[PDB]
């Protein structure tokens, strides 16, 4: 039936979106209910971004400062205050697009959609996962700072990350809606080393389960494995140690495909070993880690929101 | 700053998706004003499919036949008619979400996002390109048919395609909005053949252009080839001809990064014949042609909607 990187429907996102400007800088906002969310950066000048105090610049800002836009309508913002690196203003309307939601922390190898905007409007969105490192694999431009990544729940908008700044190689890194960066990061315009990536093992298992249902069945070979042979072999290729609280959230995968978790991790074993011949998987050259287990079930069994 | 397979903001869209129900058979359905277009297969039953006839079916069909529903709000059908292999179904309200809109007859070639739906319930959102052989490499389960493929223009959704079959190795076929399928394909379940695919040229130097923009320029040698030596080599490979018309496309990417395209020709010339040598271009082990040049720059340089 076909498998693709699949983004949750954004629509119940882009009624949240507002363009936040203070001073000359202007960046993206999450409007829920009576409140806006954005990085606290938006209250600096690009000198100040060097070594920032901003405790010491929101002294200085009033409420009036704050000029939100949600589309033409300017939102009047009536109180503000800071937590950890994101600025909450608060505005005299309530949102009436906002949907049910939560805002939650998610864990490394995890796997979220990230709505683009630029000036509060939405220009696309893709799929990220939250790499071992805390950082995303995104593409973002100047202004795109607090859009935001997100995950649905049939009518539950889980908001776990608001963008913040761009790491050498294209990498990403920003902070959950409660202003706490990701990773050893801080807002400041100064040398900030990223740790060492690793390759999410667990989700290179749920796309050889997803290529399997899709027909691509190749690479299975005849063979098991134990769970600490196979941790020995995928240590030396920079793959995140699987534990048996992986291999149980497996479970559903190899349950409707009829392949041990254990016998999958022998084929995955024997790619890592032998490579792949230039051969693909799923349309693939290359393993990939960015589709969750539950990423596969959703997506090779329709559930919708 | 990245670069990502993104998709468009799918909310406008999502605001038009209902459950189309006639018989046994529930499908998507898209309605825009106070009409809903759906696949006319809708009226069949699993024996009808093998071998047809519509226009028959349709005449033992009245009005109170047709079940449509967004989300839980029935609505009333008041007239039916049918427009090549689609179904309009008029209702006795309009769309109050509809947006503006036009119905377009995209290319071979060109990209457009879908947004998957089960039973009128947007799933997920991805990014496709109509295969020189007039097919899309998408993720449909059953119950996805009435699905739409679309393109944003700041406020205007243009729809350009509705699921209808799968085919062979994953591949899916479908018509434009006005119930024409698009390749040799008709809605009926009885061996159908597509025709050999080609890789999309333009796309795959549009996709050149946005890796050295983001630093990767490791492939660009230091010649230059005419557009008649360069079709010779490409053909080889199965990429389609690039026309002058090709060229003039590219000059936006072209001059922005001060690569004549004729010398970014002469580097994918020589990709196709040496090889990659277990190198990645944008992360990418594999050439992409799934990215116009228009991808290309809206992404590259924030166009948003
Ligand atoms: C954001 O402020 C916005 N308005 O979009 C912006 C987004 C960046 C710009 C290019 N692509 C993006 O994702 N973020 C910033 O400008 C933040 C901001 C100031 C510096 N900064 C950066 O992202 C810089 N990176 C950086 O310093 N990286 C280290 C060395 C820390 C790993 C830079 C060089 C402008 C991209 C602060 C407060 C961190
Ligand atoms: C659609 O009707 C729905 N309700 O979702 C369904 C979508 C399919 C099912 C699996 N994945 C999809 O994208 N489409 C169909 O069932 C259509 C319909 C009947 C047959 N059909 C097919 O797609 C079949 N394919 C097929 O016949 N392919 C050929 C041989 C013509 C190239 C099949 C085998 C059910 C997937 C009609 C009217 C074409």
């Amino acid at each position: 039936s076909g498998f693709r990187k699949m983004a949750f429907p954004s629509g119940k996102v882009e009624g949240c979106m507002v363009q936040v400007t203070c001073g000359t800088t202007t960046l993206n906002g999450l409007w829920l209910d009576d409140v806006v969310y954005c990085p606290r950066h938006v209250i600096c000048t690009s000198e100040d971004m060097l070594n920032p105090n901003y405790e010491d610049l929101l002294i200085r800002k009033s409420n009036h400062n704050f000029l939100v836009q949600a589309g033409n309508v300017q939102l009047r913002v009536i109180g503000h205050s800071m937590q950890n690196c994101v600025l909450k203003l608060k505005v005299d309307t309530a949102n009436p697009k906002t949907p049910k939601y939560k805002f939650v922390r998610i864990q490394p190898g995890q796997t979220f959609s990230v709505l683009a905007c630029y000036n509060g409007s939405p220009s696309g969105v893709y799929q990220c996962a939250m790499r071992p490192n805390f950082t995303i694999k995104g593409s973002f431009l100047n202004g795109s700072c607090g859009s935001v990544g997100f995950n649905i729940d049939y009518d539950c908008v889980s908001f776990c990350y608001m963008h913040h700044m761009e790491l050498p190689t294209g990498v990403h890194a920003g902070t959950d809606l409660e202003g706490n960066f990701y990773g050893p990061f801080v807002d400041r315009q100064t040398a900030q080393a990223a740790g060492t990536d690793t390759t999410i093992t667990v989700n290179v298992l749920a796309w050889l389960y997803a290529a399997v249902i899709n027909g691509d069945r190749w690479f299975l070979n005849r063979f098991t494995t134990t769970l600490n042979d196979f941790n020995l072999v995928a240590m030396k290729y920079n793959y995140e140690p699987l534990t048996q609280d992986h291999v149980d959230i497996l479970g559903p995968l190899s349950a409707q495909t009829g392949i041990a978790v254990l016998d999958m991790c022998a084929s995955l074993k024997e790619l890592l070993q032998n490579g792949m011949n230039g051969r693909t998987i799923l349309g693939s050259a290359l393993l990939e880690d960015e589709f969750t287990p539950f990423d596969v079930v959703r997506q090779c069994s329709g559930v919708t929101f």
